[PDB]
């Protein structure tokens, strides 16, 4: 397709789900060839793997002593849109979490897309690929389109789940939030995270009970949510993907590893 | 002691823990012989037993159709303070939670306290009682002072506890912040309760863990809260009280029902 950008300038605000500080973005107009790039006090920082900063509960991106915590969602958003050029400007040091899912970046964006001229060159998986970590593994093959399937192994009342996203499903997972296990959370809060984690944008999960009174929106909401992520961290490859990927219980470390790994087979 | 009012007007606000709307409050001064009452759109609900409409995870009055949540620790704060006559307008649906302790309200009003011409008239306990329910008792027996002794029996980590506060150690309770334990908070909300909780506004304790990142303030703090909450409770005899209270694994149903029947004995 060709690349996309947006009509006009779209904002987000709200809270960060780590730093629990207030935070906006504001999603500005770029011409062809510009690329993914957050903007933070003064300092460009484009979307890819070379400036990924921290992995652990969250795809964190830093550039000249300037960190943003949390791209993931509204990474995978674009991703799934295919939008290739806008300015993020960022205000705070996360990307607000909202309602924990892709939804609102995703209503807003789709509505705003602005055709551009210049077909996009996208990233295509050219051979097999497979990164392993402690039982957690990833794989990734060649493929016309983007197919991503989770599967997991909860610890709790979920057991094992299995979903898998293909284009055209982009409402299957836009929708999934963000999720905990009540037994990770005091970990969280622990090491300087999660402080503006809720009910209201987190799932949050017992051995065998969901805390949320709305309970979930789908019974493999989980693992939707980590199709969801693992699309946001495939962009950081520069540009849309064009791969079969098949995720074991993996994390964002896991997923940059991938992306990592992916990106010096120079695809 | 003599009868007390606030020097001048004075005002809280903030969310309900409950009804998760925010709410505001104005203490206001009355003549000798008025008595603790809440004044919502119009009405005056006297903070007094047969007022009460719901004690499940918190003590509310209501009278002609107005009603007033969570007012047990305001009161626990007056009673402890000798405050007998203000008039607490409520522009709201419930009391503001604050921290969950106590210590804002009792910072404020005990700095304008204002003695009056009238020699308290106390609610003095005559003869012992006793109210009991499914393995939870409380019981009361004459004293010139006030004590009230409150033992746990958890199933988590906190295990048997107990506290006991006498009159002059005021200091030691208002600061015990209100908890819960993680398998309630599913419960609490589904019945449209805890609406405003947070780990801002609520101690969580899991099988052997404190979610929140500060911590406890005491190893007991939780059994200290619950007697501040009995003493709010004792407040809606009417009038300051005299007597030595113990209460196992007592909550507010109980307390009230206490109350009720030392009423009922004119005791
Ligand atoms: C891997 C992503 C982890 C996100 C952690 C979110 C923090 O969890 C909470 C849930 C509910 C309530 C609170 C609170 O503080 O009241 C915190
Ligand atoms: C004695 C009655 C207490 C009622 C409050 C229950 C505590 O609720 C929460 C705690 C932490 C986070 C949340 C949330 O919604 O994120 C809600
Ligand atoms: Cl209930
Ligand atoms: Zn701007
Ligand atoms: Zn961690
Ligand atoms: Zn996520
Ligand atoms: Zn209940
Ligand atoms: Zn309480």
């Amino acid at each position: 397709g060709l690349e996309k950008t947006v009509k006009e300038k779209l904002s987000f605000e709200g809270v960060g789900i780590h730093t629990g500080e207030y935070s906006k973005l504001i999603i500005h107009p770029e011409k062809e060839g510009t690329g993914i790039r957050f903007f933070k006090n003064g300092v460009y920082i484009p979307a890819r793997h070379e400036f990924v900063v921290h992995t652990n509960h969250s795809t964190d991106l830093g550039f000249k002593g300037q960190r943003i915590k949390t791209v993931e969602h509204i990474l995978s958003v674009l991703h799934l849109l295919e939008i290739t050029n806008v300015t993020i400007e960022v205000i705070g040091n996360e990307i607000p979490i909202l309602d924990g899912s892709g939804w609102e970046f995703y209503e807003a964006i789709r509505k705003n897309i602005l055709n551009q001229n210049r077909e996009i060159d996208y990233f295509v998986v050219e051979e097999p690929i497979i990164v392993e970590d402690e039982g957690r593994l990833i794989k990734a093959e060649p493929s016309d389109t983007l197919e991503v399937t989770y599967e997991g192994e909860f610890k709790n009342f979920l057991g094992r789940q299995k979903f898998t996203f293909v284009e055209g499903n982009e409402e299957e997972i836009v929708l999934a939030r963000t999720f905990a296990f009540d037994w990770e959370i005091e970990h969280i809060k622990k090491v300087g995270l999660g402080k503006g984690g809720s009910l209201k944008n987190t799932l949050v999960l017992g051995k065998d009970k969901v805390y949320n009174p709305e309970g979930l929106r789908y019974e493999n909401e989980p693992v939707r949510h980590k199709v969801f992520d693992l699309i946001g961290d495939l962009y950081l490859l520069g540009s849309p993907v064009k791969g079969k990927f098949y995720s074991f219980r993996g994390g964002h470390s896991l997923n940059v590893k991938l992306v990592k790994e992916l990106a010096k087979k120079q695809k």
